[PDB]
RNA sequence: GGGCAGUUUGACUGGGGCGGUCGCCUCCUAAAAGGUAACGGAGGCGCCCAAAGGUCCCCUCAGGCGGGACGGAAAUCCGCCGG
């Protein structure tokens, strides 16, 4: 389904703000959004790999996308790993699905959530791309209340043609995100 | 069944005994071919794998810095440098 509003937002809203803001002068050097990744950090589900089908299939109708995992390289033998075994989710998303998942994140998903205050303008990698943590993910609309067994945390990652910060902070702001000023 | 009989009871070894060692692999000693000794200096082997093998295809690390709900000295993830 290609076509939404943050498919349209970036267009006739975004696309000139920026020419306006820091004037290119050519179509494609003006940052864009391309790229989100999903991860998660279980080190939890180290036991169940039951858990492991939750939080994937629940990524399913939240990134509204199939899921996928990682086992690590040199396990914390500390910790209770050690080898190729482990678990960590990853879902990157693309094209037009990444938007869809988007619509759904600053505009259900930030607006109710336990005293959300405004996304952590440090948060910036100093290059063009955003890196934020979640608690909750039954914030996410499919979720229902009597489903959750567990409050499974996360984190998301944006990836943009941003080549600075500042260009990425205001390419995030036009399209709509929730900056703590 | 030492009453009795025949015998056995290793070598190296700055004397012999005691100690240590005894075959195989790696490095040094070794003097830029090879090979070289010492009771010279140091470490391993007596296995393991049906996937840890064949071939076809595909991808490429460790680490350093920056960023990320548990966790950051080191899980997993995005980025950039990284032969
Ligand atoms: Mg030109
Ligand atoms: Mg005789
Ligand atoms: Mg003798
Ligand atoms: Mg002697
Ligand atoms: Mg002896
Ligand atoms: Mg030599
Ligand atoms: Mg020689
Ligand atoms: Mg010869
Ligand atoms: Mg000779
Ligand atoms: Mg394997
Ligand atoms: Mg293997
Ligand atoms: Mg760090």
């Amino acid at each position: 389904p290609l076509d939404l509003a943050l498919k349209r937002k970036y267009y006739e809203e975004v696309r000139p703000e920026l020419i306006r803001r820091f004037g290119y002068q050519n179509v494609w050097e003006v940052p864009r959004l391309e790229k989100v990744v999903i991860n998660q950090g279980l080190g939890e589900a180290k036991e169940d790999a039951r858990i492991l089908e939750k939080a994937a299939q629940e990524l399913a109708l939240i990134t509204g996308q199939k899921p996928a995992v990682t086992r690590a390289k040199k396990s914390i033998s500390n910790f209770k790993l050690r080898k190729g075994m482990p678990i960590g989710l990853r879902v990157t998303l693309r094209r037009d699905r990444m938007w869809i998942f988007l619509e759904k994140l600053l505009n259900v998903a930030l607006p109710r959530i336990r005293d959300f205050r405004g996304l952590n303008p440090n948060s910036f990698d100093g290059r063009g791309n955003y890196n934020l943590g979640l608690r909750e993910q039954l914030i996410f609309p499919e979720i229902t209340y009597d489903m959750v067994d567990a409050l499974r945390g996360m984190d998301i990652a944006v990836v943009t043609t941003a080549e600075t910060d500042e260009e990425a902070r205001a390419l995030l702001e036009l399209l709509g995100f929730p900056f703590r000023k």
